[PDB]
């Protein structure tokens, strides 16, 4: 099976938010608009913002999973590869297979699908804190794309689900990332080859 990545406001307005962080060869998270790609470096903080146009009920929730972006990888279950697994940097919640961790949030839950066996994180929707717009979800990535027998320098996609107490669909959104030593560097590089081409 592979999760639909269409991208669905629903009922609520649900989108995502990315911050503007430029393109230094020091910044260690940044998102292209042009490319709809993050660039992140390796199990470092990636803020991500949630808006709305209103409030969904009490119970509501966020997952985010990781699927291939290619059509002859979608079908593979993404983990992390057979160093990051056993490398023990847990945080006590998240399982060591999982690439996606949501950090610092105590009621974040990991998700082994029994069926799929696709892993995801999962946490409560919250109300944004007093005097700002929008809620924000620190996500890290545990791998780099490079990492041989994981990503193996495969692209993905994060899907962001915004979901009933049920887990029945409310809103979609999704965006490529990459997990790369030079964030920056790769940025200007990939958007200097879109202009191009
Ligand atoms: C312009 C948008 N207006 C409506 C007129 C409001 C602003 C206040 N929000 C509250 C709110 C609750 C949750 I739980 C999650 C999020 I993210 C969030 O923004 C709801 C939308
Ligand atoms: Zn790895």
């Amino acid at each position: 099976s592979v999760p639909s990545q269409k991208t669905y406001q629903g009922s609520y307005g649900f989108r995502l938010g990315f911050l503007h962080s430029g393109t230094a060869k020091s910044v260690t998270c940044t998102y292209s608009p042009a490319l709809n790609k993050l660039f992140c470096q390796l199990a470092k903080t990636c803020p991500v913002q949630l808006w709305v146009d209103s409030t969904p009920p009490p119970g509501t929730r966020v997952r985010a999973m990781a699927i291939y972006k290619q059509s002859q990888h979608m079908t593979e279950v993404v983990r992390r590869c057979p160093h990051h697994e056993r490398c023990s940097d847990s945080d006590g919640l998240a399982p060591p297979q999982h690439l996606i961790r949501v950090e610092g949030n105590l009621r974040a839950e990991y998700l082994d699908d029994r069926n799929t066996f696709r892993h995801s994180v999962v946490v409560p929707c919250e109300p944004p804190e007093v005097g700002s717009d929008c809620t924000t979800i620190h996500y890290n990535y545990m791998c780099y794309s490079s990492c041989m027998g994981g990503m193996n320098r495969r692209p993905i996609l994060t899907i962001i689900t915004l979901e009933d107490s049920s887990g029945n669909l409310l809103g979609r959104d999704s965006f490529e990332v990459r997990v790369c030593a030079c964030p920056g560097r790769d940025r200007r590089t990939e958007e200097e080859n879109l202009r191009k081409k």
